[PDB]
């Protein structure tokens, strides 16, 4: 048994399907966002306690904790704006407008060294091949530095992740292409066709020899970071890992969520991966053509649509967030 389950608790303050829930860099605060544009900042250790609440007038699409200033939260809107929110003072410090009408701020990533962040800003969704941009921001001035050219065409970037030092940024796009940016030369080092359909999440492996991706074709793929488009391993996930995520009644009425928040998360050493399913988090060991499901966290009566996995004080915390607005917090020890 890789993990002992110490407890499962429920955070139930959201009354709408969850878009995002991320643990802060200190491993002690959650920021969660639902489809009604309600932001909650909450603690869970030693008890569940709401620290900040606010309903956005404008639609909110993305959420990223600052890396050196634990209390600062970046919020991306659907109206071409990035907000810097102080969770301690419970006030907006900054709102900045993105030029052109690429109003959809789909992705935010803070550099590990705290000096910069990137955001993707996309046109409104009409086809899968809507134009998008990738912007680099300086945290010290909160001013835009540059925009990365995207080849062969401007395209919506769905997901972004920095490596440990912050010299590489991996991206997944609506055209199914993964682009790896050198953040010192500010250029595309590497790009390849990763998925048939949209890329939903990307991450560096612990050892950073590979990047992991999940996409609309239902595939979980591990890529060789030294050889463009060369697969290390590849699995067909069950369909409820990638959606679309559906909550029905007997009304004829249903809610449908295509992935927006992170579809996978990893333990501190990247040996294990948390994924969505209809009834809760499913954890796999990373290493059999059929992938090795070793722990099911359960506890959900509606589809899980986004996950996180945080480790602090030698104790792991799994977030599983479902379309009923419920967030299950499962405590795992090695
Ligand atoms: C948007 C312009 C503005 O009104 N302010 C006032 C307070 C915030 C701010 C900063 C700033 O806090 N810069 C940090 C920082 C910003 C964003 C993140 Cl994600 C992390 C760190 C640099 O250490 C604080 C700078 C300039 C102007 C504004």
């Amino acid at each position: 048994q890789p993990f002992i389950v110490l407890g499962q608790e429920e955070y139930g303050e959201h009354h709408s399907s969850i878009m995002h829930c991320r643990v802060d860099c200190s491993g002690r605060r959650v920021a969660s966002l639902d489809v009604d544009g309600v932001i909650k900042v909450w603690s869970f250790n030693p008890i569940m306690q709401t620290k900040a609440s606010s309903i956005s007038k404008s639609p909110l699409l993305s959420l990223e904790w600052a890396t050196k200033r634990d209390r600062l939260l970046l919020l991306g809107s659907g109206v071409g704006t990035v907000r810097l929110y102080d969770t301690e003072a419970k006030k907006n410090l900054c709102e900045i407008n993105i030029n052109d009408n690429m109003p959809r701020i789909l992705s935010l990533a803070c550099s590990p060294n705290g000096a910069s962040f990137v955001c993707s800003a996309a046109a409104p969704s009409l086809t899968s091949q809507v134009p998008g941009r990738l912007l680099l921001w300086d945290t010290k001035t909160m001013k835009q530095q540059l925009q990365f050219s995207l080849d062969p065409e401007p395209i919506a970037i769905n997901c972004t992740a920095f490596n440990h030092n912050g010299n590489l940024l991996v991206t997944g796009a609506a055209d199914g292409v993964i682009r790896l940016f050198d953040m010192q030369q500010h250029e595309c080092a590497m790009s390849w066709r990763a998925h048939y359909g949209e890329v939903y999440s990307v991450e560096f492996s612990y050892d950073e020899n590979t990047v992991y991706s999940i996409g609309e074709d239902g595939k979980f793929i591990q890529w060789n970071i030294h050889k463009s488009g060369l697969k290390v391993s590849e699995y067909s996930l069950p369909s409820d890992a990638t959606g679309p995520f559906v909550l029905s009644g007997y009304s004829g009425y249903k809610q449908v969520q295509v992935p927006r928040g992170r579809l996978f998360a990893f333990d501190s050493e990247g040996n294990y991966m948390l994924t969505c399913s209809a009834t809760g988090g499913v954890i796999y060991k990373l290493g059999e053509k059929v992938l090795e499901s070793c722990l099911s966290l359960g506890g959900h009566r509606a589809p899980v649509v986004t996950v996180d996995w945080s480790t602090a004080m030698d104790c792991g915390t799994c977030l599983t967030a479902s379309m009923d607005g419920k967030i299950k917090l499962t405590t795992l020890l090695a």
